[PDB]
């Protein structure tokens, strides 16, 4: 597809003239088949947008993080073999982690054979998961040797290539362990140095890729590593440097590195010709002793010119300690190259971070800016914060939330969340809420109550963020964290919850809904929610468990209560709902559903003693089954004596009367009444049925017939007054959906039927309708066997026979065809044709169906003559036609053969089928016996929460306490105390204490279990490992280690390039700097711009002879007056109305050219733009003589200069004439846009004259104290 | 490939088999060391 793109932007060069461009292709080596490194040419000069879209969106390539550039050498050179492998190590660390582009001329030939390698020896190792090294390659397209082996303008994409470098000359080679390749043509085969400038372009361009990406304008770093290089290295090292944007590392092995690894410990004015001469002597030896000495006084003035700025260069020291590998060395001098840029303030430490944040490495970052010294603010964490969460990498926001940053300082305002919604991964959540947009909170919290569940209250309310929808800050990033299915943020964001319970449940039940719902993304969903939700399962019970063992009492008002943060559901809803099978068997809770429908009574009290008290009601007020008031006040009084006599040496009172009525209200009663009432219904039934009926009603069937709609009415009261009750037909979808539920749904139906054909009224519908009311009795027989579920001894009986029905009307099918087989085969053996069509049916399917099951001598009732009659076509009355005989009165069939045959059919009937359908009954019971616990306890519940809300009357008059709660409810009030005992709403301070109670033993639970993980042999011997792993290596380095035995000239006047010209500068060193000193070869060019022996430069020598941009030859003076007040009326700093230019944005001073005989009035005018020369017509006699003399810079020569005379002239506190001319301060000299009185301060990190006069103002005001 | 060569190379009776041998060749070089300091 490339293919389309790649012949139609990209062009080459021939013959210079440009065509479209060709060989294009990925090479494929045939050593070994892990490699397929891409091919493509380019030309001398590329469009830019064109280069960056061709190495960033075509070949899939991500974005660029860190630009490494090694370079230097091209020939060979040999390292002694204990710094390469540190090297090589290091070099592959850094950029294997951070994403990393390293660049190098792509050859095999010297330094790209070291980086080679180090890919080589690395790709094997790491198997190539994921993240590869991408290690970009930069060769000339006319000196490949085997360059036949992929030209074609159509390519060849496929393509082999074998290693050949016998042809060296001109001709170069390939290398091997590359990944990726770009080639620049120039034209001319024999060229060598053709790719210099596309490299330095390209690597300064991207420089400024990162811009426009994130939050903040901080450019991407660059460095330049030379190990080892020629004349021609230092070059790209100095234009480096001058582009000021690098760091440089260097390293020891190197020979110029060695060199510059000298000349690092020696002073920078101690660099001489001569001295630098004697240095290089002895560092190559043979091009020392091959040394051209026409540029040497070059090479000496360039290190001497390179050493100046000491804080851009660091170098590796010979392996000094174990400074760990190169990887950080290249990495914290990266940051030590960041400190000292542009910028003075605050925003050094606030850049330096953002970098740390960019790498996923840590530890360096880590340790430098989090030093003991250092203050912070939880303020100034925040976008720090805010992209370690977008970009999703854990151990980062686990350091920053460590270290300062507060959850609730963070989420102060309602736009960081809508921010941070702003930016999810790709998840099936994603494309729900893509549906929902077809972005503000609401449309969050809609999606979230479709999860949750269509009971729950919303979450969000748009526009009241600030503080129903109570905030908290804790739920929503737990929240944030649960839905994009990410395992590292969530257990960071569930030790941030207050309360834990409700919240570890709630998100079980988000994953499992959004699990059951996608179902399409097999592998995501199938593996990681389930599992996710699963261990949210297991968090779960582990707390209450932790719980449950310190005090039960409060531990059941933890269960029940409404949690006013997830949206006033309570907690024991969350998980009945979900289907968590697990936490509902746990003992607590089980121990609290026994304690509820048990009643009021308590519990522990065996049912015989129950059943006794119902028989006897006066029984109960004489006390024979235990209560629980009773029992607590008891226990209430005991530990208050146990309290006292510890000491020596709240609980309601009990009722007299409403006892009984108490008792009466129990499910436990209720229960045993309607079962009372059940039998009474089937007494009443039959004695209707077999006995009472008539064409006319009678009362008894009246009776009947206002019972059984007595039972309606009651299920349908409780269909609508359960919970979940807004809406309809969620309730009914629950109903409907298992067997039980169906017989009821028939039964009612088929009794109206029966009713209507019983007074229908007729001759024989009666019948019928006598018919269909004695089949409903079954019905209403057979569904109490379902209430007989109820019990533990009975309850998984039925489920192992419910299990099991299916099989059998398959097995029957697999008889019968057996019987109907031999049934046909009999009667057609021995008998004729018989019309008639009855005795065809009844000796062929039912006589063998009634043969099987009788005994065996039985069985054999086999003669010719008894009972059949076949003179006449067919008897009548009750004969089948006689069997055909040859004889008079014998079969002409022997009858041993019907024995034989009865034999085997009966043989084959019996012990080979029912055997084997008794056989699958046996192996399925013994296997289903290991999971029933569970689902009945979640039945248990199912059932107890009906009777609870069933009025107390039996059902009988169940039909009058229906009418009394109709009559209340159109009475138009409503406030019930239905589940009084299931939704409970706290007090304040309770709740508060209670929740700050259970998060102490949170934080109990996960020092328990990180300390019961610790323990366990399979993390024991992985730790033993990585012990004994350091311990060897450290065993060899250390055998090794034992195995081993100012500023007197100008530097600003001595660039060497003259500015803003071609003309270079005479390369001057240190020593003869002076006057004093001659230089015999000296010899500078003289080019004044667009009488030069008049003076001499009072500094020293420059190599510039001429007037250099200037009027007059000698000094050029300038003078620089400082206009200081006071910042504060309370003198807490100073302030100096400087400039800030529009062209350089840079905080400068004011002062123009003071003029040879310039008056100090007119120029103050000029330079100021004086309006008003009043208010410095009276301060004319302020202060002045800051410093005065020569000044180092740029456009110095050998005959013109530039000096100096700064004045500072600071006002009292009011500074009366400062309000005319700060009311003419505008944009007047049109270069300076902003120009206010700045604060001052004692900043050596300004302008270079400034900050001597500002160190000076500083060291004159504040020294008194 | 990669799979499963990193999956063989975290059960437990191979990382046993490795540092038996690690502990092996630490324990006959410092018998070595030892001799080293002792020749002075």
């Amino acid at each position: 597809s490339l293919a389309s793109w790649i012949k139609e932007n990209i062009k080459k060069k021939e013959c210079v003239r440009e065509t479209p461009t060709d060989a294009f292709g990925d090479i494929s080596f045939g050593g070994l088949g892990q490699k397929t490194g891409k091919y493509v040419r380019v030309s001398s000069d590329t469009s830019c947008e064109n280069l960056y879209q061709l190495m960033t969106e075509q070949w899939k390539l991500r974005s660029p993080n860190l630009l490494i550039s090694v370079t230097g050498g091209a020939k060979n050179f040999y390292i002694k073999t204990h710094l390469k492998d540190k090297f090589r190590r290091g070099l592959i660390k850094v950029a294997q982690t951070t994403g990393a582009w390293i660049l190098t001329g792509g050859t095999h030939a010297g330094v790209m054979k070291h980086v080679g390698m180090a890919v080589r020896d690395y790709t094997l190792s790491s198997g190539s998961m994921e993240g590869q090294i991408v290690v970009i390659g930069v060769a000339p397209w006319g000196v490949i040797h085997n360059r036949s082996t992929l030209i074609h303008p159509e390519g060849r994409f496929p393509a082999y290539y074998s290693l050949d470098e016998q042809g060296q000359g001109r001709l170069s080679c390939l290398d091997i362990n590359h990944t990726h390749f770009l080639l620049v043509d120039d034209g001319t085969q024999g060229h060598y140095g053709v790719e210099i400038e596309l490299r330095a372009r390209l690597e300064k361009l991207i420089s400024k890729l990162s811009l426009g990406n994130r939050e903040s304008g901080v450019t991407i770093p660059v460095v330049c590593v030379v190990l080892d290089g020629g004349p021609g290295t230092l070059n790209t090292i100095y234009n480096s440097m001058l582009n000021h944007t690098p760091c440089v590392v260097l390293e020891g092995s190197g020979r110029l590195a060695d060199v510059i690894a000298h000349v690092a410990s020696v002073p920078v004015s101690k660099v001489t010709m001569a001295l630098i001469n004697r240095l290089l002597k002895r560092f190559f030896m043979q091009e020392y002793k091959n040394f051209t000495e026409l540029q040497i006084i070059e090479w000496t003035k360039k290190i001497q010119d390179i050493l100046r700025m000491p804080h851009l260069l660091t170098v590796f020291r010979i392996d000094e300690d174990k400074n760990y590998d190169v990887d950080v060395a290249i990495l914290q001098a990266l940051l030590k190259a960041s400190r000292s840029d542009e910028h003075a303030g605050r925003h050094c430490w606030e850049r330096q971070l953002e970098l740390a944040v960019a790498w996923n490495r840590v530890d360096i970052a880590e340790s430098e800016i989090f030093t003991e010294e250092s203050q912070w603010t939880s303020s100034d964490l925040h976008p720090a914060m805010f992209s370690a969460l977008v970009g999703d990498k854990p151990e980062f926001v686990r350091l920053l939330l460590e270290n300062g940053v507060c959850v609730r300082e963070f989420l102060e305002r309602e736009e960081t969340l809508c921010e941070l919604y702003s930016h999810l991964p790709s998840c099936f959540f994603l494309r729900k809420l893509a549906k929902r947009v077809q972005v503000c909170l609401s449309h969050v919290s809609e999606e979230v109550r479709h999860l949750l569940g269509s009971f729950t209250q919303p979450l969000y309310i748009a526009s009241r963020y600030k503080p129903d929808t109570v905030w908290d800050p804790g739920r929503d990033l737990f929240l944030w964290a649960v839905v994009q299915n990410n395992r590292e943020l969530a257990e960071i964001g569930w030790e941030q919850c207050r309360d834990c319970i409700a919240a570890a449940l709630a998100a079980s039940k988000i994953l499992r809904k959004l699990a059951q719902e996608s179902g399409e993304d097999d592998s995501e969903e199938a593996t990681e929610m389930l599992e996710l939700a699963n261990h949210y399962e297991k968090q779960a019970i582990g707390v209450f468990s932790e719980c449950h063992s310190w005090d039960a009492q409060r531990a059941q008002k933890l269960l029940i209560r409404i949690s006013p943060s997830w949206g006033r559901s309570t907690c024991l809803w969350l998980a009945l709902e979900a289907h968590d099978k697990s936490f509902i068997a746990h003992s607590g809770v089980q121990a609290l559903l026994t304690q509820i429908w048990c009643g009021e009574l308590s519990v522990d009290n065996p049912h015989w003693k129950v059943l006794l008290c119902m028989i006897f009601f006066p029984l109960i007020y004489t006390g024979f089954l235990t209560f629980r008031r009773d029992e607590d006040i008891q226990r209430q009084a005991e530990r208050t004596e146990q309290q006292k006599l510890a000491m020596e040496s709240e609980l309601k009172p009990l009722n007299c009367s409403s006892r009984l009525m108490s008792f009466l209200k129990s499910p436990q009663v209720k229960f045993y009444w309607n079962i009372a009432s059940y039998f009474g219904f089937l007494w009443l039934f039959a004695v209707v049925l077999m006995i009472d009926f008539q064409t006319s009603p009678s009362w008894r069937e009246l009776l009947l017939y206002v019972w059984l709609t007595s039972l309606v009415c009651e299920e349908i009261r409780q269909l609508y007054h359960d919970f979940d009750g807004s809406g309809f037909r969620r309730k009914a979808k629950m109903y409907i959906k298992d067997l039980w539920n169906i017989l009821d749904v028939l039964s009612i139906v088929l009794f109206i039927a029966g009713l209507i054909c019983r007074l229908q009224a007729s001759d024989t519908v009666f019948y019928i309708g006598k018919v269909i009311l004695c089949i409903d009795f079954i019905i209403f027989c057979l569904r109490l066997m379902a209430i007989f579920s109820i019990s533990r001894t009975l309850g998984p009986k039925i489920i192992i026979v419910r299990r099991m029905m299916l099989d059998l009307f398959f097995f029957m099918f697999l008889l019968s065809i057996w019987v109907v087989a031999y049934g046909v085969a009999k009667q057609g053996i021995l008998i004729e044709n018989e019309e008639r069509l009855n005795w065809i049916i009844r000796g062929a399917v039912y006589e063998p169906y009634i043969t099987i099951f009788g005994n065996f001598p039985t069985n054999i009732d086999n003669t010719l003559f008894d009972i059949s009659s076949c003179s006449v076509n067919a008897s009548d009355p009750l004969k089948p036609k006689c069997p055909m005989l040859n004889a008079d009165n014998t079969p002409v069939f022997p009858e041993w053969l019907t024995i034989m045959m009865l034999c085997v059919y009966l043989l084959f009937a019996n012990i080979l089928l029912l055997n084997l359908l008794i056989a699958i009954f046996n192996y399925t019971f013994q296997e289903v016996q290991d999971n029933t616990d569970t689902i009945w306890k979640f039945q248990r519940y199912e059932l107890i929460k009906e009777y609870h809300s069933r009025p107390a009357l039996p059902p009988p008059f169940i039909l009058l306490s229906h009418l009394i709660l109709f009559i209340r409810g159109v009475f138009l009030r409503d406030l019930p105390q239905r589940h009084k005992n299931f939704r409970q709403e706290l007090e304040q301070t309770e709740e508060e204490e209670l929740l700050s109670w259970e998060a102490y033993m949170k934080d109990n639970y996960l020092a328990s279990t990180r300390q019961d993980e610790s323990q366990s042999v399979e993390h024991r011997i992985h730790d033993t490992a990585e012990k004994v792993g350091a311990m060897s290596e450290l065993l060899e380095r250390e055998q090794e280690m034992v195995s081993a035995t100012e500023e007197a000239p100008h530097m600003f006047a001595r660039q060497l390039q003259y500015p803003d010209s071609t003309v270079r500068r005479f390369p001057v060193p240190e020593e003869k700097v002076s006057w004093e000193v001659n230089f015999s070869p000296y010899q500078p060019p003289v080019y004044n711009q667009q009488a030069l022996d008049k003076h001499r430069n009072p500094g020293g020598r420059t190599g510039i002879r001429g007037k250099g941009a200037l009027n007059t030859l000698g000094p050029n003076h300038i003078l620089h007056p400082i206009f200081t007040r006071w910042r504060d009326a309370e003198h807490k700093v100073l302030e100096f109305l400087a400039v800030w230019e529009d062209a350089e944005k840079r905080w400068a001073l004011l002062g123009g050219p003071a003029q040879p005989d310039e008056p100090l009035a007119q120029v103050l005018e000029r330079i100021l733009g004086k309006k008003l020369n009043e208010k410095t017509k009276t301060l004319l006699k302020a202060g002045e003589e800051v410093y005065k003399g020569y000044v180092d810079d740029s456009r110095n020569t050998d005959n013109a200069w530039v000096e100096t005379s700064i004045i500072t002239l600071h006002c009292d506190k009011n500074t009366p004439l400062m309000a005319d001319l700060n009311h003419m301060v505008e944009s007047s000299l049109s270069s300076h846009q902003p120009l206010q009185w700045r604060e001052v301060s004692s900043d050596a990190c300004r302008c270079s004259y400034q900050r001597e006069a500002l160190r000076q103002i500083a060291h004159h005001h504040n020294t008194y104290f």
